[PDB]
C-alpha cells in the first residue's frame, strides 16, 4: 500500500525508516510546513538515537529520493490542503500530535486520502494494538488510532496475564525517556508546570491515560486499570511496572512461562521475553512492543505481584504503526 | 556526642557536613587510608551535588580543622587498629560500605569507641528509623545500624497509612538516582552485572531489600511489603512509589489530609508534605526523609492507590544519622 | 532605580533574583506573556540549576510579590505596549531574546521607561562589560547592551593579557552549557540545524560572536580575536579556552601573577583567579565574571599559550545586568 | 596472525569486535581476572555503547565461544603467568592501561607472546600511527604502542597540513567522552584530583600528553605542539580542536581541499572529511581516526587557524589496533 505522511518528527521519521527497512508499506508523500526538502534530507539521514541512514538520501527535483523511490514533499499548514490523492498517498499517517480527532483527522480524506491512522491515542477514533485487538479493525473505519507506545507495551502483557490468571486490578507506572515536549532547560510549558522544568537534571512525575487506555482495547479489563509516568534523563528506551492483584493464584515460574509461551507463538514480535541481566539501552533500536524482564519483576505472593516490560518508545510503536497498515491493507 | 567517622565518602563526608551545618555532634576523629589529609580539604570543600562547603576547611600540623575545629585523622585500613580512644571519639559512623555485619562493625570498639552506627542496612545489627521505631533505641544496644535511604523514605509513610487504613500489601518501586558503586562505562561489577552497565545512558534495574526492611522496624507489616528499584541518571534526589491495598476505605483526599498531618506533628522534619508541581532537583539538599507528592499519586478505588514520596538519598539520610545519634546520646 | 524585566526566563529571573541583593536595584514590574502570575510564583521559587528561592514570593492582588515588594505584571507580546511608566519602571531589562536592535528594543521608550538594557549582544546597540569598557557609558544612551556570557568571560582576561603582554591574535573555543534554544530530542531548528540535535546526546559545535565581539569593548583589539562553540551536556556553567599569540614574552608563572594581581584589584568581583582543582559544579551560582583556572592552562613557549577561564553563564551574567544598571543609575 | 587479549574491557572487547571484522587477525585468548567466562559472554553480547553483537557468543565447555571459534580464557594478575604460547596467541593486545612501559608490557613475552601491541601511550616502547609512522615498523621491534585515542585523531590530521603550510605552532584541546578511570559521583581519585569528581555532572579539565607524542610520530613537529582536554557528560566519541600558525598562507578552503584530497588518497578510511552539519553521535561506532569538521572550524587569517576533527575514541581506536597487527603480520 501507498503510504503518506504528515509530520515528519521523530514518530514521522521513524515510521518512515520502518516502512524503508522492512519493505511493507510505500511511502509516496510526505506534508511537513516547518521542514524543508533539503532539512529533510539531513534530518532523516542522520539520528542521534538511531543511527545514520543506510543507503541514499537525497533531495532531487524537489522530491526527496531515498534508495531511489521518489517522495512528494508538500508543505501545508492546513491537511484539508494537502494533495494526497493526486500524489497517490491511500493512507495517510497522521504524526504531527496535533490532529488526533476524528474531526482533525479526517481532514485528510478531503485530500483524496482513504484511510488516516492516527500515530497516537484519540479521543473518539477507534483504537487498535496489533496482538491484542487488531481483529476488531474492518473495512469501514476510515480513522483509526494505533495507541501509545505506553499502552502497546502494557496492553499485551495485561492480555496474557488477564487470560491466565486475572487481573483484579492493577496500578502502572512508566519510568519514561525524555520526549520532544519537554524542555532542556526550567522553561514554560503552561499547561503541565512539571514539564518544563529541565529534562536532563530531573526526574518528573507526569499523568498518562495509556493504562486507563487497556480497558478500551481489552474491554475486560475497562476501569480495572489505571497509572502515571516519571520522565527520567534518557533519550530513548522506556520501562512499565505493573502491579497487579491476580484473580488465580500464579507462581512467579507460572508468570514466566506462560509470558515466554506466549512470546513465542501468538505474540512473537509484539511482546517478548528475556531472562538476561538487561539495562535500557540493550533495547535501543528493539522492535517489540513489550519485552518481559523475568529478573526484575518481584511477586509478595500468588496473588500480588510486580511486572516489568521494556519498550524503545520511538522504534517499537513506529514498527506497530506499519504493521497496522499493512493489517489495515489485507483487510481492503 | 563526640563523634568519629569511618570512611570519608559521600556518606562519610555529609554525615561530617550535617553535623557542621546542625551543630548537633561534634565530629572529632575521621578514618580513611585512601584519601589524604590535604585531599580531605579538596574533597569537603568542593562538592558537585550540594555546593562548596559554607565554612572554612583547611590542614594545620596534620589536622583537618573545620570551622576552626580541629578533627584527628587516622590512615587504617582496619578497624581493629584505630584508636578513637586517643581522639575522644565515643561514637563512630562506620560508613565505609565494607563492614556492616556486627562482628565487622564492632571492631571500632576495640579502639576504645563505645557506640557504632552503621549507616547501611546490616545483616544483623538491630536496625531504626527516626520516627518509627528509634525510641525502640535503648541503652545495651552497642552497634545498630540506621538503614538504608530507601527505608527511611517509605517507612514514615508506610507508618502513616498502615496506622490509619491498615496496609493489607504492598508492592514498592524506587526510582534511584545514580551512586558510587556504579560504573561511568561499561565494566566490571562482580556479581550484580546490571550495576556495571555505563550509569549515566541506562535505566538499570536493581535490587533493594528496603521494603521488605520495613517489617524490621514495623513488625506489623513483616511480609507485607517488597519491592524492587530502577537506578537512572540523576546525581542525587531518589523517589517511593508504593502501589499498596488499604484494609479501610481511603479516598485520596483523606490519605492526603493525613499525611499533611503527620508531617506538622510528630514527624515534623522527617516526613514532608506538598502539593506543589515539583520535581526531582526541588529536594536537592532537602533533610526530610521522605516528602509526600500529592499530585503524583493515583488512586484507582478506596483500597487501591499509588503513593508518591521524594527522598534525597544523601542529605536526608546523613542528617538522620546525626538525629540518631543525638537520641542515643539522650539514653545514656 | 526602579526596574522592569521583559522576558521572565532564565536571565529574566535570575536577574531578579540578584537584583533582590541589591539596594541600588529594585524590581517593580515584569512582563512574559507565557507566564501567567500564578505560574510565575512557581518558576520564580523553584529552580533546577540554582536551588529554590530563600526570601518568599507569592500571588497576592494580582501582583507578584518577592520579599515584601509588590510587583506590577503585565502579559503583553508587543513590548510597545507594556506600561512601564504606570508601574514606575525607569530602566528595562530587555531579556526575552527577540527584541536585540535598537529598533526593536526602542519600543519599550514608548511605554514611558527612560533606558533598556537588552540582556545579549545586539548588532546596533552600544555594547558593555563591566571592568572592561563600562565607564563609556554615559548618560543620553537610552538602549545598551551588556553583549554575552562569553564576551563577558573572555574580555576581562583579553584585557589583562593584552594590557601586560600585547596579543598579537587569539583565537577562541568555548565550551558551553545546554542552553533554552536546544532541543530535548532531534528536533526542527530552523537554520541553525546542528542546534536541533538532542542536546543531552551531543557535543554540538555552533557559532558565537562573542571573540569578534571583544574588539568591540577593547578596540585595539579589533578584527584580532575569533573563536567558535561546542554545546556540551550540562545544565549551566561553561568554560573559555583561549589560544593566543603574545607580543611580549610571557612565562606561564608570570601570567598567573599578573591574573592574579588583577583579580585583587582592579577586577575584584569580575575577574577570579584560582589555583584549586576545580570543575565546572564548583562555579555553580558563582557571580563571578571570568575565573581564571591557573592549573588548566598550557604554554608552548613565551609568545605561545592556552588559558582556561570558567564562568557561570546564567548567575554571572545576571549579576553584570544589575550591576551595570547600578553603574548607569550612578550616571544620572 | 593469532591474538590474544589482556584486558577485556571497553578497548579490549571493542578490539574483539573488529577482530571478528577481519579475516586476518583472529582472536584466540583473552586474559582478564575480574572477568569470569560467563560474564564474559554477557559483557561482549550487550553493549550500551555500541548495540548487541552482531553475531553468536556462548560459553561452550570452558571457552569463550564468538561466531564459532573458540578462545581459552585464563584469569591471571600478573601477565608473565599467563599461558600465551599454549593457547597459540602469538601476538597480545595490552589493553589493561596499568602494563604500558617497555618492561611491564614484556612479561607477555615470558609466556610465550611474540609481540605486545600497547593499546595506550608507552613512556618508552616505540609508538606508531596508522598513516603517519606505521612503515616505520621493523621485525625487530617485539613490544610497541598504538598510541592514544587523541594522537590517532590529531596526526593525520596535523601531517595534511604541516606537509602542505608547515605548522610553526600548534594549540590542541580535545572535548573528551567520559571514560571507565571516571567515577559517577565525587569519590578518590588520588594521583588526578578532578577525574575523581562526578563524571556526569560536569566539565573536568585534564593534562594529556597527546599533542607533544605527535612530535614522535612525525618528528618534524617535535616540540611544535601541545594541549589539554576536558572531560564532558558523554558516553563515547570526542573532538580535537586544533589552533595553528601556518608557514605559509592558506585560505580556508584550500585547507578544506587538501584535507579532502588526502581523505580520499592515501589516508582513506583513517582522515575522513565532512561538510555535514554533524554532530557527536553522527560519528558512535565511525572506524576513522579522525574526521575533518568543514564547517566547524574558524579561520582568523591565513596564518592562524582553529581546526576541528572528530573521533569515536573507543571504536576508531579498536580498528587501529586490529589494522596496526595486520601491518606488522604482513611484515613477518
Ligand atoms: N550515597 C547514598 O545515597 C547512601 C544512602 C544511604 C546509605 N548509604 C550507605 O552509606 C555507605 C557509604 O556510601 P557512600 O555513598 O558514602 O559511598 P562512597 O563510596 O562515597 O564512600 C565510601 C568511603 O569509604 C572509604 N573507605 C573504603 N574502604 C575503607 C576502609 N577500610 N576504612 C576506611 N574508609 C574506607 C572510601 O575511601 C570512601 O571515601 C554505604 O554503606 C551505603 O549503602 C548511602
Ligand atoms: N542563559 C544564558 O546562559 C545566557 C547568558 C547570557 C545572555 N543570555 C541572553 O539572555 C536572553 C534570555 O535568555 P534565557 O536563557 O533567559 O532564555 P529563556 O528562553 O529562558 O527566557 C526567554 C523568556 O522570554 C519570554 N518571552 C518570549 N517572547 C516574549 C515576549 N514577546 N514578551 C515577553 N516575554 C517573552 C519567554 O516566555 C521566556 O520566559 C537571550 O537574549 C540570551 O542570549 C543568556
Ligand atoms: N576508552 C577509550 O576511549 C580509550 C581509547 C584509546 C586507548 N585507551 C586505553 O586502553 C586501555 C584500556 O582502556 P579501557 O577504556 O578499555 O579501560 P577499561 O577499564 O574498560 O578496561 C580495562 C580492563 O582491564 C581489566 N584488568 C584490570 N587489571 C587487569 C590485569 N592485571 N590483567 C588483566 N586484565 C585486567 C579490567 O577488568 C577491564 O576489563 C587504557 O590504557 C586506556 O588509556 C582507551
Amino acid at each position: 500500500v501507498k503510504v503518506g505522511v504528515n509530520g515528519f518528527g521523530r514518530i514521522g521519521r521513524l515510521v518512515t525508516r520502518a516502512a524503508f527497512n522492512s519493505g511493507k508499506v510505500d511511502i509516496v508523500a510526505i506534508n511537513d510546513p516547518f521542514i524543508d526538502l533539503h532539512y529533510m534530507v539531513y534530518m532523516f539521514q542522520y539520528d542521534s538515537t538511531h543511527g545514520k541512514f543506510n543507503g541514499t538520501v537525497k533531495a532531487e527535483n524537489g522530491k526527496l529520493v531515498i534508495n531511489g523511490k521518489a517522495i512528494t514533499i508538500f508543505q501545508e499548514r492546513d491537511p484539508a490542503n494537502i494533495k494526497w490523492g493526486d500524489a497517490g498517498a491511500e493512507y495517510v499517517v497522521e504524526s504531527t500530535g496535533v490532529f488526533t480527532t476524528m474531526e482533525k483527522a479526517g481532514a485528510h480524506l478531503k485530500g483524496g486520502a482513504k484511510r488516516v491512522i492516527i500515530s497516537a491515542p484519540s479521543a473518539d477514533a477507534p483504537m487498535f494494538v496489533m496482538g491484542v485487538n487488531h481483529e476488531k479493525y474492518n473495512n469501514t473505519l476510515k480513522i483509526v488510532s494505533n495507541a501509545s507506545c505506553t499502552t502497546n507495551c502494557l496492553a499485551p502483557l495485561a492480555k496474557v496475564i488477564h487470560d491466565h490468571f486475572g487481573i483484579v486490578e492493577g496500578l502502572m507506572t512508566t519510568v519514561h525517556a525524555i520526549t520532544a515536549t519537554q524542555k532542556t532547560v526550567d522553561g514554560p510549558s503552561g499547561k503541565l508546570w512539571r514539564d518544563g522544568r529541565g529534562a536532563a537534571q530531573n526526574i518528573i512525575p507526569a499523568s498518562t491515560g495509556a493504562a486507563k487506555a487497556v480497558g478500551k482495547v481489552i474491554p475486560e479489563l475497562n476501569g480495572k486499570l489505571t497509572g502515571m509516568a516519571f520522565r527520567v534523563p534518557t533519550p530513548n528506551v522506556s520501562v512499565v511496572d505493573l502491579t497487579c492483584r491476580l484473580e488465580k493464584p500464579a507462581k512467579y515460574d507460572e508468570i514466566k512461562k506462560v509470558v515466554k509461551q506466549a512470546s513465542e507463538g501468538p505474540l512473537k514480535g509484539i511482546l517478548g521475553y528475556t531472562e538476561d541481566q538487561v539495562v535500557s539501552c540493550d533495547f535501543n533500536s528493539d522492535t517489540h512492543s513489550s519485552t518481559f524482564d523475568a529478573g526484575a519483576g518481584i511477586a509478595l505472593n500468588d496473588h500480588f505481584v510486580k511486572l516489568i516490560s521494556w519498550y524503545d518508545n520511538e522504534f517499537g510503536y513506529s514498527n506497530r504503526v506499519v504493521d497496522l497498515m499493512v493489517h489495515m491493507a489485507s483487510k481492503e
